[PDB]
């Protein structure tokens, strides 16, 4: 991607518990099965597709892009509100 | 505030967009991610930081032996 605009936004732990994320999102909107437990978790769903880098999704008010993977996880994201 | 910046950005853009006029170059095409491993010296790895100008640049990413994502804040030295 080019350089994106410098937005406020979060940079979260892809093992952060789903819950606190949208918890400190405000986010009332979620699936609550427990399937995925993490926020990288639930990201890698909804991507369906293999994550990498730069890869996002737009879920309530904000994009959650994938910032990096190891071990075949989300490792880092960011958060910011999202822009459509 | 903080600024998630890739490592290959071109060096020269990054410094304009932070409003640094003064800076490090040589003859080689350099990117923020190659400037600040010659800032650093030592082999990268995840939370080394370089501060220059008025500016904090972290690494948050290594990936293929370069510094793959930083975050650019304020320094507070
Ligand atoms: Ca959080
Ligand atoms: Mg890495």
């Amino acid at each position: 991607n080019a350089m994106r605009r410098n937005e406020d936004s979060w940079l979260i732990d892809g093992a952060t518990p789903l819950e606190d994320v949208m918890r400190a999102l405000n986010i009332h909107t979620f699936p609550r099965d427990e399937n995925y437990e993490t926020i990288g978790g639930f990201m890698m769903y909804m991507l369906r597709k293999i994550p990498k880098k730069t890869d996002f999704v737009l879920y309530d008010k904000y994009k959650f892009e994938i910032i990096d993977t190891e071990n075949f996880r989300i490792d880092q994201l960011m958060v910011s509100f999202r822009k459509d």
